[PDB]
């Protein structure tokens, strides 16, 4: 997993404010959202992180907060590895006495 999507910002608020809501820290990373084709934007938008060792830190700090826009909310790429292998059954199992 790597990198973070912000997904309730309206259109109101775009790529240069999004940067400060994490260039705040007195760093920057990278940023970036994309227009509609009548060229009105979103809000909701990707963010490029500093590092993952910052990320889990920002995640937990920005969630639920609120800059230029609503209330805003936070997901990531994450990752898939579960499988499948044959780990269910549909037979019965019981042991009764018999001579």
């Amino acid at each position: 997993g790597s990198e973070v999507i912000v997904k309730n910002l309206p259109a109101s608020v775009n790529w240069q404010a999004l940067k400060d809501i994490f260039k705040e820290c007195g760093n920057v990373a990278h940023a970036d959202v994309e227009l509609d084709g009548d060229g009105v934007s979103t809000g909701s938008g990707t963010v490029s992180f500093y590092d993952i060792k910052d990320l889990h830190r920002a995640i937990e700090k920005y969630n639920g907060y609120s800059i230029e826009g609503n209330v805003l909310d936070v997901k990531s790429k994450e990752s898939v590895h579960n499988h499948s292998d044959g780990d269910d059954v549909d037979i019965p199992m019981d042991d009764s006495p018999v001579n």
